[PDB]
Order: structure tokens, then C-alpha cells, then sequence
């Protein structure tokens, strides 16, 4: 029993983290085979044209360090908002990996790093507004996000920056931003966010599997009538695909999805009346159906 | 910015996890140098005298597997509630390590494992009643808890079992239980718990560092007057050592500890009035002062 925000074991990613320095800027890179991937921000100096900044660089300007071992840069290129530094040494710790872009509402593990040294690991969801609610300080740029499936690391996030509300923005490993953001100082701000309805329902199923039942009721609702309440409370609409994805959790608990939707309607309209669900006094939306199945009985 | 429940990177511990099987019981062991540490439960079969059960075993009865590599057991001994299996091979991935026992109110990272394969990583506090609120299923026995300081792994917890309230119990790596528990099925239950006051104050300092200030007030309280309110709300007493430990966070924020105690008194007496602190609608007590400093600006 028990239900925790649980990260993937980080070892396969730790073996890939390196330090990249250009002039007086140090940040993190990801060393896979003979390439180091890092944010192109590393080449900026006190609205940059990055194509011009990169043409002015030489391989020898990039100081790449894997622990105590300097990696010699033998080529450099720009891919969107990331740099590809070709090095003289293939990483012998390269795991099986893929570069995948994730959807809003999906979760991943963040390996927070500084100076190429991993600091901590935690779970993040990609918000509907394409930000993440992480924990990052100066020097964290180039920290990565990932999921692991059968020892294959699916890298989905490279950290770039903090927005003014204290939420975080970054790119896929192809260097394409999540969301309407750019890798420079502008007045850019997080768009309005919404609650990830399918994830709240997954977490209510986790709560039932773990013996929290107080919020259940004999009532069912329609999908249309549920979606009217969702809109009112700034919840995402629930689709039949969402209902289908919640199939296994519904089967395991014997609680129909639209019966659980009647519970969530009552929680939105009434609150909890001083009660808690899985240790929370709020409705939690950063667990996917897969996160619940991965972890729960 | 941001404040997350953050685990230590788990790689140094992943390289130590192995599978131990005796008869039809499989669980996890910890391989350091030429010894595998595991719960003595592995030798039980359908009130066991473990000294008798162990005298009846041979080295060849223990099947130890490190990934795909069988480790030959060349000696066995019992230390309290753990077994020490001497193997023919020193673990080449053994980190610098210590076996430390932790105090109630301290935190650690759990590497949840199954069949010797790491599954997930998350933070736990040792509760005042010597339980942890983890996430463990059958097969998790022998999963370990640890802190990392400058690449030295301080192992503090080996998982044994779930209690009837769905909280978890285990031992230090010397095999001594945390709390008044035993490694067999009895009617044993978690004792009454309390809230870790010094950790709630640390987390309110984290909240101020991260820009949540709504709960601050111009008032100060005495330590005695604070401790009268603490007792009423089932909070641990606050000691002058606690006030001293909160020194650095007080200095960083310019908020005196007894001024923050006046804020916590108001939160206990009045609640939050529908507001949140660091994304929580409850007072969080599973961050130590060190966890806040480790992570925050
Ligand atoms: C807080 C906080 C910091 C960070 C990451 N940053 C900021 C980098 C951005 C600055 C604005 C323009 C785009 C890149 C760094 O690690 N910066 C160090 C390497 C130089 N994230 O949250
Ligand atoms: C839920 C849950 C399970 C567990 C861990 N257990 C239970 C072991 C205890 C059983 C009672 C007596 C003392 C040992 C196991 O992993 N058991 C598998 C290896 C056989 N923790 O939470």
C-alpha cells in the first residue's frame, strides 16, 4: 500500500550528465554516444542572433568535462534551441534511449543537475500551458527529464529557464520549446493553466485502491453533465478516450468511470469538509493513469 | 525557484541491489564489498525461531543474482533482523558508504525494488512513531533508504513490512528495528504519531524564500506560549536546539524563528481560509531544515 510521487531510478541518466563551459557560462549537457546535447544559451554573452554567435565559435572554445575527464569537442552544430557537440569519445555508459516529445498531462522524472553533477530527482507533469512546476536554481540549465520503460530511457525535456510566476520552461531533446516560449529574456509569461481532469480521476482510483473511500457515492453522471461542471471549475474536458484509458482502474476497483465522475463533481461543488485523500487536502492532477497502475496493487 | 519533495540520485544504490531467493521466497539484498545484506524473513517458510531456521540452512540454499550474474554464497550469518551473506565476488560498484541510524523527524530517499530491480525513488521522513509513509508492494522487502553526502552513501533503512494502517516499518542496516516492531505477523500497530514542528517551520521558511508570504504577521510569540499551542494541536515541542537549527533560514529571510512561530500558531488556530502554501492546503512536516537549505536559493 501507499501512494507517493515516485521518480524513475536515475542511474542510467546520471552516467550521461556532463559539464559544458563557454567563456564564463557553465551549464549541463547530455552525453549519448559521441554527442553532447546542451542548451544553446551556453554560447550567449552579456536579442542574440544564435547563427552568428555559433559561426564565431571554434571547437576549442567548448570545455566539456565528464566527471574529471575532459572530452575533446571535434564538431559543433545547432539544432533549434540545443547545441550538438561532437566529442572524440563515445560515452561507454550510454543507455538504450529515444528522444520523444510528451503531451500536456503526461509526467516525467527530472534529474536536477549543477556543474554536470546530479543533485536530486523528482516527478513533474507537463502542464496544459506547457510549463512545469519544478525546482531549479541558476546552473540547472541543461538538466533533463525522462521516463524509463524496460531499461530504455525516453528523454522528453531539457531545462532552459524560469518564467516570472516561478514555473519552468524548456525544450524536447530536438531543441523545440514546449509552449510559446523563447530562450532569451522577454516579458513572456505562462498562459492560463487548467486542471488535468483524467489525472484527478486516476488519483481518486489510486485513493480507492489504497482504502480512501469517503468521497464515493451511489450516483452516476453523464459525460456531458460532468463536462458542464468541469468547464465551470477550469478542468479540462473529459473525452471518451480518457474514459477508455481509465478502463483498467475502473475494472480493478469495480467503480464505473462515470460513477467516479459523480464523486469528482461533488468534491468540486462542496470541497472536502476538512477531510483528506492520500494525504492531500487538494485534488491532485500530476499522476497519470499509467503512474497509478505502475505503482499500485 | 520552486520547492519539490526531491530524492537523492539513486545510481550509486542501484548498482548495489541484488535478488535473494530461499525456497519460494524472493526479496531484495544490498551488495557492498563481498557481503549481501537482506531481511532474515527470506529464510521463513509457511512464531519462527530464526537461530534454528538459520542453523538448518546451507550456503547453497541461497540463490543470489546481481542482474544476470549468480553470486556464490560462501558464508551466512544473522545480525539482529538481517542476514549477512558472504559471496565469492566483491561488488565493483560499491560506493563509499556508512551505516547510520536516523532520528525521527529526519528524511531519506527510498529506492523501491522488486526482484533486485529498482522500480522508483521517493523521499520519506521517519515519523515520531518510527514508521514511514512509503509505497511498497509484496516483493519490496529489502528495499533500502539512504542519504548521500559528497558521494558517500549513508544507508539508514531496510524495508521489512506493512502495518495495518498502511504505513511501513523496517530496520537500520545493523538489523535493529525502528520502533516497537518485530519481523513477523502479530496484531502490532503504529503508536500515536505527532507532527514534526521544526520541519513545518523549515517548510514555512521555504515558502517565504519561494515568494509565499500571506501567512506572515508582525507578531512574535514566546517559546513557552508557542509550546502550549503545539501541545494542543499534537505538534512536537519546539526546543532551543530547533530554534538554533533554524538560524540560517531565519538569517536568510530576516524572519526571527519566534516570529515564524507566531505565524504557525495563527495557521493552527484559524486554518488557511482556502489559501495554499507551496501548493499544499495542509502544513507539511516531511522537509528538514537541511532539505530546505539543500534545495532553496
Ligand atoms: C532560477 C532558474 C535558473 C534556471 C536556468 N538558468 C537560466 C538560463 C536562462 C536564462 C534566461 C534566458 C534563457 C536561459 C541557468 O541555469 N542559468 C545559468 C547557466 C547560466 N532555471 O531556473
Ligand atoms: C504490502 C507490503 C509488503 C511489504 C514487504 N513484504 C512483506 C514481508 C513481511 C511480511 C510479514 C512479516 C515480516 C516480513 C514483502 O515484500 N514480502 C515478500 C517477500 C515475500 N511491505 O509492504
Amino acid at each position: 500500500s501507499g501512494f507517493r510521487k515516485m521518480a524513475f531510478p536515475s542511474g542510467k541518466v546520471e552516467g550521461c550528465m556532463v559539464q559544458v563551459t563557454c567563456g564564463t557560462t557553465t551549464l549541463n549537457g547530455l552525453w549519448l554516444d559521441d554527442v553532447v546535447y546542451c542548451p544553446r544559451h551556453v554560447i550567449c554573452t552579456s536579442n542574440p542572433n544564435y547563427e552568428d554567435l555559433l559561426i564565431r565559435k571554434s571547437n576549442h572554445n567548448f570545455l566539456v568535462q565528464a566527471g574529471n575527464v575532459q572530452l575533446r569537442v571535434i564538431g559543433h552544430s545547432m539544432q533549434n534551441c540545443v547545441l550538438k557537440l561532437k566529442v572524440d569519445t563515445a560515452n561507454p555508459k550510454t543507455p538504450k534511449y529515444k528522444f520523444v516529445r510528451i503531451q500536456p498531462g503526461q509526467t516525467f522524472s527530472v534529474l536536477a543537475c549543477y556543474n554536470g553533477s546530479p543533485s536530486g530527482v523528482y516527478q513533474c507533469a507537463m502542464r496544459p500551458n506547457f510549463t512545469i512546476k519544478g525546482s531549479f536554481l541558476n546552473g540547472s540549465c541543461g538538466s533533463v527529464g525522462f521516463n524509463i520503460d524496460y531499461d530504455c530511457v525516453s528523454f522528453c525535456y531539457m531545462h532552459h529557464m524560469e518564467l516570472p510566476t516561478g514555473v519552468h520552461a524548456g525544450t524536447d531533446l530536438e531543441g523545440n520549446f514546449y509552449g510559446p516560449f523563447v530562450d532569451r529574456q522577454t516579458a513572456q509569461a505562462a498562459g492560463t493553466d487548467t486542471t488535468i481532469t483524467v489525472n484527478v480521476l486516476a488519483w481518486l482510483y489510486a485513493a480507492v485502491i489504497n482504502g480512501d473511500r469517503w468521497f464515493l457515492n451511489r450516483f452516476t453522471t453523464t459525460l456531458n453533465d460532468f463536462n458542464l461542471v468541469a468547464m465551470k471549475y477550469n478542468y479540462e474536458p473529459l473525452t471518451q478516450d480518457h474514459v477508455d484509458i481509465l478502463g483498467p482502474l475502473s475494472a480493478q476497483t469495480g467503480i464505473a468511470v462515470l460513477d467516479m465522475c459523480a464523486s469528482l463533481k461533488e468534491l468540486l461543488q462542496n470541497g472536502m469538509n476538512g477531510r483528506t485523500i492520500l494525504g492531500s487536502a487538494l485534488l491532485e492532477d500530476e499522476f497519470t493513469p499509467f503512474d497509478v497502475v505502475r505503482q499500485c496493487s
